[PDB]
């Protein structure tokens, strides 16, 4: 029903709309790494995430590196099952070149092409899809107009040579931060966004800021990876501050993704050691950054 009713997504103005113009908020889950907690990604889980979380949008993060795709491209099985479990629960779903250890997005610059050639030609009729294709640029040799613009000159073009227009979301230096370089440099493909993660342990006021600066520049934001937990994605839990975050992105209707959905015991882990992959928790298989991410999708569902 998500996808029925708005169909293809584009940007207008900064803001994501649906087919009929009108604007969409995107909220649901990130995976972990695909490579290590794969299980609980798939057609029962997300349908149970969809119906009993009320999620509207599934990320899928395939790493490149730390035993990731470049090692081991059968991961890409799990991405399509991903994809394919959102085309028949009508859902939309994000493909994620998940760097982050491996910097510049640079670095794989030949098999992120050739992975979205592939993912493009196979997917790209179906309005569910969403590309991201360079979850977190980050160190000081890694900027918005040396390194990631570039690359996202070289890879969009692949895309849209199967695809016209589905949403690409483009990641930001330091970890999908400085939206306001990004934003003073915007690409002029259409139907982008640009990353912004943070952290409520770690991220505050000034990040609110320089979103508000980028958003201001007419710039789309995504913010397709956000914790409760410190940077680190552990740490601690920090829910008032999450709180600060949710009615932020609430007023200037930004969509969202939490991480993560996995048993790992970090703070940011939506579920406890031992929860069952397919779904149907029980609220003692839930974290506190799992109770509270999904009261936020309940109560704004429907
Ligand atoms: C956005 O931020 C989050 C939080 O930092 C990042 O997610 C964290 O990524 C860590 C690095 O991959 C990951 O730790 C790894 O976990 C693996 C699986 O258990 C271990 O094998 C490995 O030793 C360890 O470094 C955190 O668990 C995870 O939250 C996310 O990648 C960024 F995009
Ligand atoms: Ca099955
Ligand atoms: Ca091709
Ligand atoms: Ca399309
Ligand atoms: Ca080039
Ligand atoms: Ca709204």
């Amino acid at each position: 029903s998500v996808v029925e009713e708005h169909g293809q997504l584009s940007i207008s103005n900064g803001e994501l709309v649906n087919e009929r113009g009108e604007q969409v908020q995107l909220k649901g889950m990130s995976s972990h790494g695909l490579q290590w907690y794969g299980q609980f990604v798939n057609y029962e889980s997300m349908k149970w995430l969809r119906d009993d979380w009320g999620i509207n949008v599934f990320r899928a993060a395939m790493y490149t590196s730390s035993g990731g795709y470049i090692d081991d491209p059968s991961v890409k099985e799990k991405v399509k099952e991903a994809v394919e479990a959102a085309i028949d629960l009508d859902i939309y779903v994000i493909i994620d070149w998940h760097i982050l250890s491996d910097n510049d997005p640079n670095i794989y610059k030949e098999e992120a092409k050739d992975f979205f050639d592939e993912m493009s030609e196979l997917y790209g009729d179906y309005p569910n899809v969403i590309y991201e294709i360079a979850n977190e640029p980050n160190g000081s040799d890694v900027t918005w107009g040396n390194q990631i613009k570039p690359y996202a000159e070289e890879v969009i073009p692949i895309i849209r040579n199967n695809d016209p227009n589905n949403i690409i979301i483009v990641g930001t230096g330091t970890w999908s931060q400085d939206v306001h370089h990004a934003a003073d440099n915007q690409l002029a493909d259409p139907n982008v966004m640009y990353a912004f993660h943070f952290y409520a342990g770690t991220h505050g006021q000034n990040l609110r800021d320089q979103v508000d600066y980028a958003l201001d520049q007419g710039a789309a934001i995504f913010v397709s990876e956000w914790g409760t937990s410190a940077a680190t994605g552990d740490g601690g839990v920090f829910l008032d501050e999450a709180q600060v975050w949710i009615d932020f992105m609430d007023e200037r209707n930004l969509s969202w993704a939490n991480w993560s959905l996995t048993h790992k015991d970090e703070s940011s882990a939506a579920l406890m050691p031992g929860a069952n992959p397919t779904g149907g928790w029980t609220e003692a298989e839930l974290s506190p950054s799992g109770t509270f991410v999904r009261e936020k999708i309940r109560e704004s569902a429907s």
